[PDB]
Formats: C-alpha cells, sequence, structure tokens
C-alpha cells in the first residue's frame, strides 16, 4: 500500500524525473532516472532519501521539480518549467488518479519547496511585504488545484539561507543581509498561509518544514555536522557544505532528510 508522493520544486529538488520515463513501482520507487542521478548533489537528494531511505513502508516518487524554478512567470518569471507547470504537468497526467498513479487522499502527499529562485531574482528589486504575498497567494491558488483533485497531505518546505551560499556570500555582507531580510518575509507569509489553509479546509494534514532553521544550526556549526566549514564547495557532495556555489550536496541533504523524517510521520510514509 504505496504513498504516491509528488513533488514540486526548483533545482534543491530535481531529479529529471520524465513523465514519459520508467513510472515509480515497488521494484523502482523514483520511476526514473535511477537514485542518485539527476540532481544538484553528486547523488541522492532529500526526495531520493526520503522516498528510499528514510521512508517507514513504500514511497513511490513522481518528482516533477526542476531547474531554475519560480512559482509563476507571470511574478517572478524565470524558467518555462515554474512551479505553475509543474502542476500542469501534474494535472495532465496524474491529477485524474490514472492506473500508473491511483492515488486517493489517504495516500497521496503533495511536496513543495519553492522560493528560492523567486527570492533570489526579486529580493532588490520588489518590496518583500507587499509582493511576498502575491508568491504565497499564487502557491496557494497552485495548492488548491491538487485540492481539488482530492489531496489532502501536503508537505511544504520553507526557504533555506541561500543568503549564505558562496554564491551570495559572494556579493558581499550587506547583500547577504539584504537578501536573507527577504526571505524572512517570504518565509512569515509562507508559513501564514500554510496555517490558514490547513485550518481553513479542516480535512487536510499538513507540515511545514523548517529547512532553514535545519541548514542555519549547520551552517553555523558545521563541523558539529563532520563538514569542516560553511563555505567550501566540493562537488563529491559531501566533503562541504556546498556541491556548488548554490546547491548542497548529498550529506546535506542526507542530514535534512533525516531530519524531516520524524515530522513526517504524520504524511504516512515515515
Amino acid at each position: 500500500n504505496p504513498t504516491y508522493f509528488f513533488t514540486f520544486g526548483d533545482a534543491y529538488s530535481q531529479t529529471g524525473f520524465s513523465a514519459s520515463g520508467t513510472q515509480p513501482s515497488a521494484s523502482n520507487p523514483m520511476g526514473n532516472p535511477d537514485l542518485g542521478i539527476g540532481t544538484t548533489t553528486n547523488g541522492p537528494n532529500w526526495i531520493g532519501y526520503l522516498t528510499t531511505t528514510e521512508n517507514a513502508s513504500l514511497v513511490l516518487s513522481y518528482n516533477l521539480a526542476a531547474g531554475g524554478a519560480t512559482i509563476d512567470n507571470a511574478l517572478v518569471p524565470a524558467y518555462p518549467g515554474d512551479l505553475a507547470s509543474q502542476f500542469r504537468l501534474f494535472e495532465d497526467v496524474y491529477a485524474d488518479k490514472p492506473a500508473s498513479a491511483p492515488w486517493s487522499a489517504e495516500d497521496a502527499v503533495f511536496g513543495v519547496w519553492i522560493g528560492i529562485n523567486d527570492i533570489g531574482n526579486a529580493y532588490y528589486s520588489t518590496d518583500a511585504e507587499t509582493y511576498t504575498p502575491k508568491l504565497i497567494s499564487r502557491l496557494e491558488s497552485l495548492v488548491e488545484e491538487v485540492y481539488k483533485n482530492g489531496g489532502r497531505k501536503f508537505l511544504f518546505l520553507n526557504v533555506p539561507p541561500t543568503s549564505r551560499s558562496p554564491l551570495f556570500l559572494e556579493q558581499g555582507e550587506e547583500v547577504v543581509k539584504q537578501h536573507a531580510e527577504y526571505l524572512s518575509v517570504y518565509n512569515e507569509n509562507l508559513e501564514g498561509m500554510v496555517d490558514d489553509f490547513t485550518k481553513k479546509k479542516g480535512d487536510v494534514t499538513t507540515v511545514l518544514y523548517d529547512s532553514w532553521s535545519f541548514m542555519t544550526k549547520i551552517l553555523d556549526d558545521p563541523t558539529a555536522y563532520g563538514f569542516p566549514d560553511a563555505t567550501c564547495i566540493n562537488d563529491d557532495g559531501t566533503s562541504c557544505i556546498w556541491w556548488n556555489n548554490y546547491h548542497p550536496g548529498m550529506k546535506y541533504h542526507l542530514l535534512q532528510a533525516e531530519d524531516m523524517k520524524p515530522k513526517l510521520r504524520k504524511l504516512g510514509g515515515w
């Protein structure tokens, strides 16, 4: 009795899953590509670890996240595969519960990790207090599409401190600060939206995972996690927090998945 884990997001979540590639099954829970391919981590990412390492029962991963994604190109634009397009792919292929993914309210979990690129592109050109509610409202309206399909279990990850990625550290501390302050407003509004959605619907099971605090703990004390510092980059994915200047490696993603596991028990797969 599988959990169908549909995920949406950006390169922190991408694996290169194609809706026309091999589909998830008990013998192949990621569908495609092989576990540990297609990520920005040199190995599995948090979805691969949640699906195949941290799972308490069978989890089938349908991972629609795409590199560079923003929430909606009508707001902060970037790449064609925005979150809106990921939801459209979901609606076109999986929303009607086909034989390949015959999910139900009791066994589908919809995970969304978005906002890194919206903030990364708009933190200096928009007013966080009045602009981030537009982003969050659009996220909520996409979530409502899945709700109308019958989805009831949702996982939202807040935005991690990409202000402290090497890519942003190099822009100067006042830019790190400007970006971080904007991000804080987004995450606060994200939290408020998840809380309001949960209360308003009354029949949903939701988790807001505070990736920001978790990765901040590691950045603040890297050696306690076996990393030599909080800034080095190594594309082996394990020697440093950072796989490249903007994406953390597989060791970080495994630590996050391990941190997430107990918080996901209520969602059914963990």
